[PDB]
């Protein structure tokens, strides 16, 4: 009762602290891969500005 | 008073998940801008190395 | 234990709170970044079209 509502609010509690750290966690691997494009973009612009007539 | 305190705690539960909601909603938006631009890069990368010298 | 447990919720919200906050502009400043990739790729497909 306060009990089982007291239950509910932790289990709760529980499943938003997992959500945010799957998101935490995806977003983390989302930032590297934006690190990688832009590695790959800068090699393109350098490549381009080497071969530019 | 519990019943005042209880119904602020399931209340503010409730605003959590919200939040956590729309942050996943912004969250698979940049995992799919991330794979638009691998996507775009890639096709650069290979149209510079098909029309190499 | 019920005010311990409840003082332990309580402090919890407030934590998941900052912990939204926080990443709350994490995914600002990853958006603001990936804008900035797509405009430096859009440059390259023009200049590219323009040489073609
Ligand atoms: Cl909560």
């Amino acid at each position: 009762q306060a009990r089982q509502l007291l239950s509910g609010i932790v289990q709760q509690q529980n499943n938003l602290l997992r959500a945010i750290e799957a998101q935490q966690h995806l977003l983390q691997l989302t930032v590297w891969g934006l690190k990688q494009i832009q590695a790959r973009i800068l090699a393109v612009e350098r490549y381009l500005k080497d071969q530019q007539l």
